[PDB]
């Protein structure tokens, strides 16, 4: 919790660059890759957009990753956002200065109490700026708790007011959160009276976290690189007229030039990696960004075929997006794979074709892959990997279990089961792309 007189500033002259000063604060080790490209994938004329994204490991090889790994990526909040947020704060030393924070450290029953100023050890030295930029979140919207705290800061009565009631966080606070999605400048903004300390700022902001993203490449086809796609967040606030809020990790990726330093570091999916053994078949389920992970399979089953002299089981591909005209990325991409003996047949549901009914990937399993799906998963030692969103993979799901009560001539309760045993034997994987 903060108070007055409670934390401090201190200037000091030494400080670790950004990728030792992420590692230093989330206690992991934080690598420094390189952006070498970056890549519309939706159409011009899409409302929405995904991109590619090419980074580059300087050869380091903690940033080594197999197919269906994750990356786990720290990106940079907006300047224009960081900017605007130091100009609204009360005792701020220039924003260029390498700072510490210390803590007025007190202590109990002993009678008399004993205050020691220590380093709060948070966040690692560095400027104000660099602070808000790289190591705090200051996009996500004020707790009711924290407009409480808040209201005592601000000098305008009616302010003060509006802030307890917000406060209380319920019909009011709500109204104004899920309307508003307010930044913590935007606060700051809308109630100009609120005396708001860098201390406090820099104490009680949560840490900027990493965000993950399915690796889109196979180690082998591109060597010293790691692929991204990645779905551009961005979104109008207040029913139309308030401004427009991106998403930070997602904006940041579309932001940057060649050669910027990208903190990252890999995590494993040992749960989502290909199976060992290349003759049983593979069924994968990825639906627009959760095409991602598969990129880096059949990137990988390709060159396992054209180099490594492997005669790998063809996998089958089913995919769904909106229109073959806008969102169907990677297409050209698939077809090549296919014709080069990775996929034995690919699956396209679109859900909003013109003149075309809606399809989703579960109704291809269902309407054209189910005898295929159950001779796969219960008599080939096959297995089903499902990517993306958190519903479509709920669904799917539903699907294959109807599949396996059909095809396998099981009770409800029996599919349930033999689904619950394919996820324990690892021979059915999920990839959720959650909140
Ligand atoms: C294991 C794992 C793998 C993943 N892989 C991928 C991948 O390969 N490709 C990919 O694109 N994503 C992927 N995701 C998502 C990714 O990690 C980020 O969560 C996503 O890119 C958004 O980050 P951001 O920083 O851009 O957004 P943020 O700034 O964090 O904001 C995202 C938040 O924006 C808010 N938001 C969005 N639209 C609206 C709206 N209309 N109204 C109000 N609020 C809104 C929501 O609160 C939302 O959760 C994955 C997630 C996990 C957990
Ligand atoms: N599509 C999603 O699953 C979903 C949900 C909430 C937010 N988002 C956001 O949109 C961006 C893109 O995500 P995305 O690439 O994963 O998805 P997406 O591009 O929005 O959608 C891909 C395909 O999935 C279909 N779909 C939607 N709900 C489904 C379900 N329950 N079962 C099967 N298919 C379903 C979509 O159809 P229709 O949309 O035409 O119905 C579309 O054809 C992200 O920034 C993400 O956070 C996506």
């Amino acid at each position: 919790s903060w108070k007055r007189n409670k934390f401090r500033l201190t200037y000091v002259a030494e400080a670790p660059d950004l990728t030792q000063g992420l590692s230093n604060v989330h206690k992991k080790r934080v690598s420094a890759a390189r952006l070498l490209s970056r890549q519309n994938l939706q159409s011009p004329k899409s409302s929405r957009s995904t991109i590619f994204v090419r980074l580059h490991t300087n050869g380091n090889q903690e940033l080594q990753y197999q197919p269906g790994d994750h990356l786990g990526v720290f990106p940079g909040n907006h300047e224009d956002l960081v900017n605007a947020l130091i100009e609204r704060l009360e005792d701020a030393p220039p924003a260029n200065h390498v700072v510490k924070v210390e803590m007025l450290e007190e202590r109990n029953t002993a009678l008399g109490v004993i205050s020691n100023w220590k380093d709060e050890s948070r966040l690692p030295p560095c400027t104000i700026f660099q602070a808000f930029k790289y190591y705090l979140d200051i996009t996500t919207p004020p707790t009711p708790l924290q407009l409480q705290q808040f209201a005592s800061l601000a000098t305008n009565e009616k302010e003060k007011q509006r802030l307890l009631v917000l406060s209380k966080g319920l019909q009011e606070y709500e109204e104004w959160k899920w309307g508003k999605n307010p930044t913590m400048v935007e606060v700051l903004e809308e109630f100009p009276s609120i005396q708001m300390p860098a201390t406090l700022l820099l104490t009680q902001l949560s840490l900027l976290q990493p965000r993950y993203y399915s690796i889109s490449s196979s180690p082998d086809m591109y060597p010293d690189e790691v692929h991204l796609t990645v779905a551009i967040v961005s979104y109008h606030t207040r029913d139309g007229e308030g401004p427009v809020h991106h998403g930070v990790c997602s904006s940041w990726l579309n932001r940057i030039q060649a050669d910027d330093v990208v903190p990252c570091f890999v995590r494993g999916a040992p749960s989502f990696h290909l199976p060992r053994n290349p003759q049983v078949p593979c069924i994968l389920v990825g639906p627009g960004t959760g095409i991602a992970p598969f990129r880096s399979f059949w990137q990988q089953r390709q060159f396992d075929i054209q180099h490594k002299g492997m005669n790998p089981c063809p996998m089958v591909l089913v995919f769904g997006c909106r229109q073959s005209k806008i969102d169907h990325i990677y297409r050209e991409e698939t077809l090549q794979a296919k014709n080069k003996g990775v996929f034995r047949e690919l699956y396209t549901a679109y859900s909003r074709e013109p003149d075309r009914p809606k399809k989703y990937v579960q109704d291809v399993l269902q309407e054209q892959l189910a005898e295929s799906v159950y001779r796969a998963l219960k008599e080939q030692g096959g297995h089903i990997y499902v990517c993306g969103d958190v519903t479509m993979a709920a669904d799917v799901l539903k699907a294959i279990q109807r599949i396996m009560t059909q095809q396998g001539k099981l009770s409800e309760e029996d599919a349930g089961v033999f689904i619950s045993r394919l996820r324990d034997d690892n021979r059915y994987h999920e990839d959720i792309f959650g909140v």
